[PDB]
């Protein structure tokens, strides 16, 4: 049993909710939250944005120093960096943009770093200001995560569309 509310069951192991991620990672407090990031670390819009945003900048902050000593992540990698006021740890994956010219097939191995982790609170990994169809990016998502994801969908249209299409 754990603490996420409200979720419809989309599989076995993948639940989904019309939420804003920010204030589902403030009251639920998970072990881990999967921050939409790119391969700086570089926290200015989207997912990333407002995770940081709710964090002061502390984000960014450690996101800085870890890329001065770390270098960029690759794209469809991740690193687990502090949660902050939000969450136990935060997963930074990279998805691959769309809107920068980035292989989609990457999309799965993004997904991949989500099984290191037996829970996670989610966004839908290339969506929104990245450029993936949402569609295709549940659609991955459930059939590459195998660990216990809980799916926030900001946009209330989207989410209704995302579940009447579920296959």
């Amino acid at each position: 049993v754990n603490s996420f509310s409200g979720y419809l069951k989309l599989t076995d192991n993948v639940y989904i909710k019309n939420a804003d991620i920010v204030e589902e990672a403030k009251k639920v407090k998970p072990t881990v939250v999967v921050n939409a990031a790119n391969v700086y670390l570089k926290h200015g819009g989207g997912v990333a944005g407002a995770l940081n945003k709710a964090t002061n900048n502390a984000m960014q902050v450690e996101s800085d120093d870890y890329i001065a000593t770390n270098g960029p992540l690759k794209v469809g990698g991740s690193c687990v960096l502090s949660g902050h006021n939000l969450a136990k740890h935060c997963l930074h994956v990279v998805g691959p943009n769309v809107n920068k010219g980035e292989d989609i097939q990457l999309l799965k191995s993004a997904y991949e770093n989500f099984n290191q982790h037996e829970v996670l609170l989610a966004p839908l990994l290339s969506a929104g200001i990245f450029g993936a169809d949402p569609i295709h990016s549940l659609r991955v998502c459930v059939d590459t995560v195998r660990t216990n994801v809980y799916l926030a969908v900001f946009d209330k249209n989207l989410y209704d569309k995302l579940v009447s299409s579920f296959l």
